[PDB]
């Protein structure tokens, strides 16, 4: 069977921890993700945290709301980072989860700010507000030394919510 299209929200932000975030404040224009594959993060944060309290943004008050200065500095932001790359997890050493994420929207960021600069590769979607753990699938460990997620250790999240 050929998969059906995308539920679209009105809120582009519906998927935000944090709902402060303002919408008007982020440059360039974005252009809004409108596909709803899984997405994925890694971060060194347990599962214990983050499905308790879905990804929060370091700072939607007073962070870095343009994009391309935030993915090439990577100053406090309002923004959540994912990649469409589920096998980026493998670039992120230090880095002992990779999350899966069934997300609307997010900031499409090579479509916002072209694929020329250096971290293209990452093809990345920002979340501005972050990500709430209902968005949030479950996680997979990865073993630092062969860069391989441990598939028997992958865990659901309780508080996953379906939505398409």
């Amino acid at each position: 069977a050929a998969a059906p299209a995308c539920p679209r929200f009105d809120d582009p932000v519906h998927a935000a921890a944090d709902p402060r975030v303002d919408v008007e404040r982020i440059t360039p224009d974005p252009v809004w993700r409108t596909t709803c594959g899984t997405l994925y993060r890694s971060d060194s944060r347990g599962p214990a945290v983050v499905f308790e309290q879905g990804f929060l943004p370091k700072d939607v008050i007073d962070g870095q709301y343009d994009i391309e200065s935030y993915v090439l500095v990577n100053q406090p932001s309002p923004y959540v980072s994912t990649t469409y790359d589920h096998d980026l997890y493998k670039t992120y050493y230090k880095s002992g989860y990779n999350y899966y994420i069934d997300a609307p929207g997010g900031v499409d960021v090579n479509k916002t700010i072209g694929d020329r600069h250096k971290w293209a590769d990452q093809v990345e979607v920002a979340f501005p507000g972050g990500i709430r753990t209902e968005f949030v699938i479950g996680v997979c460990p990865v073993d630092k030394k062969t860069r391989t997620e441990k598939m028997s250790e992958c865990v659901g999240n309780p508080h996953y919510e379906p939505w398409h």
